[PDB]
């Protein structure tokens, strides 16, 4: 009683890799390092999108939102390292740079409610 396959773009191997043109300036979205919130995965932490600006390259890829979890930058993987290359990376290079991202099904990552009237 394995798992089953259902799409192609929506699955546990959801996964997506875009170019984008970064220029010198401030990107529209600020990612950030948690722990202790996912993990199914290995013994380790990831990087995830933190807040992101609707029709900026980052949205206008088609299928993006305040969660996608960074893997590779052009081939450079960050994992084992901690946040501070994570920031020192996130500087980059040249305009043209292929950066993966993933986006897994709604179920997965769930936001926490923080201290409020009811929501």
């Amino acid at each position: 009683t394995p798992h089953v396959k259902d799409y192609s773009f929506v699955t546990e191997d959801n996964t997506f890799e875009v170019k984008l043109f970064k220029n010198s300036s401030g990107l529209g979205f600020s990612f950030s390092r948690e722990d202790n919130l996912i993990p199914e995965q290995i013994n380790g932490s990831i990087v995830r999108v933190k807040k992101l600006f609707p029709g900026q390259p980052a949205a206008e890829s088609g299928k993006i939102d305040v969660g996608d979890v960074i893997l590779k930058v052009n081939g450079a993987p960050l994992k084992g390292l901690s946040q501070q290359d994570v920031i020192s990376a996130l500087r980059g290079t040249a305009p043209e740079v292929s950066l993966l991202l993933c986006r897994p099904a709604p179920g997965v990552l769930p936001e926490i409610d923080t201290p409020g009237n009811s929501s």
